[PDB]
């Protein structure tokens, strides 16, 4: 408890002496890291039961009708949280105020003299009120009616002064942060990752250990460092969120779920710093073998996908070849199921999440010499309507279609950054794409067909077409 030089040292040797720590002890770094986290962002005391006291007005008195025996309230108890309105609720249904529990304003709660909005959190007003003048004490609130005693003098708190959010230094509460990384402890805890083998005894660890990345990614310096490829992160948190992944897969409900999002953040906020200043970075196709098939059992994912796709053409062909026969839009306006509309929407989410690179064209096009895009404009000069009136029942009935909003979809993510998939819907689309655009459908047909002309018209050539 000190000044920041002293803070520096302290976790430098605190660094120091995990390093001595082998990588099979599980007990200790748990320690080590979780104290890192608490004195990283000093934990507000957050109590899962603090007593609330509600108490009559002594001026009121005699207006308020009927006593409440359960003063002090416990936050666990019904009523009580986590919005001041819940209590106020159940204020009234103690007291029996049925007429007072549905006009909110016509009745308020006073806080060291001070009123409070009722949309503020119970928590956050405790902590940031009663803890100001009163911590350790019961949470005291007098209800009272509003206007029999004039106008209210009391200060009204309408919202709360919550954490600085903007950019101040804003790894300045994460300050510590920057240390390990100033003194090269990143690596000490991407070794922890890359030790973890086991999901059932590395529940804990792990759960530390996000927990700081998730403070610690939100450093200038930490995603600079991180963008290099000396310490390969992308690799070891890859491997870790497989092992989330196959561990969730074999038994549900595990926590496996919940750490597989926080791994989702930590990719898009590091390659979102990456991209703002890589072939194997990712490494090759074979591990985008088992994410297909996890994807088999959203846009994080799908997104990461073709940074793992710089590989063999062998295995993007089994995401083609999977992903080719369920685009049978006339089969899947004669009969779907919800397992080929989710299957859809993944094929729509993929061809929108195609990075613009090598490989990435290089798929592109591997998709398109497939015709799964001839086949879409096949579908759409087939079946559209020839009425020049866009409100005939022929048209509805053919916006009526599912399968035209997930190809408008699927054609907008090919014909995005690509020449080619322009080119080829400009050529004869161009007509049927416009007629299209013109009418408005329950589903966003109409504000797909817009994103869809916007994509070709990067095209200078499909841009003077339209």
């Amino acid at each position: 408890t000190g000044t920041e030089s002293e803070t520096k040292a302290f976790m430098a040797v605190c660094i120091e002496t995990a390093k001595r720590y082998n990588l099979d002890d599980y007990r200790t770094p748990v320690f080590i890291f979780e104290r890192l986290c608490s004195i990283i962002y000093p934990e507000e005391n957050e109590v899962t039961e603090f007593f609330v006291t509600l108490e009559k007005d002594p001026q009121q008195e005699d207006f308020l009708q009927g006593r409440m025996p359960g003063n002090p309230y416990s936050s666990n108890e019904p009523g009580i949280g986590p919005l001041m309105r819940d209590i106020k609720n159940k204020i009234c249904q103690d007291c029996d105020l049925v007429a007072l529990l549905e006009d909110d304003s016509g009745m308020e709660l006073l806080v060291n003299n001070k009123i409070i909005s009722l949309d503020l959190p119970v928590a956050e007003v405790y902590k940031k009120v009663w803890c100001t003048t009163n911590e350790g004490e019961p949470m005291r609130i007098v209800y009272r009616m509003r206007g029999l005693l004039g106008d209210a003098t009391e200060e009204f708190i309408e919202s709360l002064d919550s954490t600085t959010d903007e950019e101040e230094d804003e790894e300045e509460v994460y300050k510590m942060a920057g240390v390990m990384a100033q003194c090269g402890g990143l690596e000490c805890m991407l070794n922890r990752l890359a030790g973890i083998r086991d999901f059932k005894q590395g529940r804990h660890l792990l759960t530390v250990l996000l927990k700081l990345f998730s403070y610690c990614v939100k450093v200038k310096v930490n995603r600079q460092q991180l963008v290099k490829l000396e310490m390969n992160t992308l690799n070891v948190m890859l491997g870790t969120l497989n092992l989330a992944l196959v561990a969730e897969q074999e038994s549900k409900d595990s926590g496996g779920a919940a750490v597989a999002e926080q791994v989702l953040s930590i990719m898009e906020i590091i390659l979102d710093e990456s991209n703002a200043e890589n072939l194997l970075l990712t490494g090759d196709k074979d591990q985008l073998v088992m994410l297909l098939d996890q994807i088999n059992s959203l846009q994080g994912l799908l997104r990461i996908i073709p940074y793992l796709s710089f590989g063999e053409v062998e295995k993007m062909q089994i995401l083609v070849e999977r992903f080719k026969p369920y685009c049978n839009f006339d089969k899947y306006d004669e009969d779907h199921s919800g397992d080929d509309k989710v299957f859809l929407d993944c094929f729509c989410k993929i061809a929108a999440g195609i990075k613009n690179n090598s490989n990435g064209h290089q798929l592109k096009d591997l998709i398109l010499q497939k015709g799964i895009t001839q086949n879409a404009l096949d579908y759409m000069k087939k079946h559209i309507p020839s009425a020049k009136n866009l409100d005939a029942d022929i048209w509805k009935k053919f916006l009526s279609r599912p399968a035209l909003p997930f190809i408008l979809r699927l054609l907008r993510g090919l014909a995005i950054q690509h020449p080619g998939t322009q080119v080829l819907i400009g050529t004869d689309s161009i007509p049927n794409l416009h007629k299209l655009e013109q009418v408005s459908s329950d589903e966003g047909i109409g504000t797909l067909a817009e994103n869809l002309l916007e994509a070709l018209r990067e095209h200078p050539d499909v841009n003077k077409k339209i």
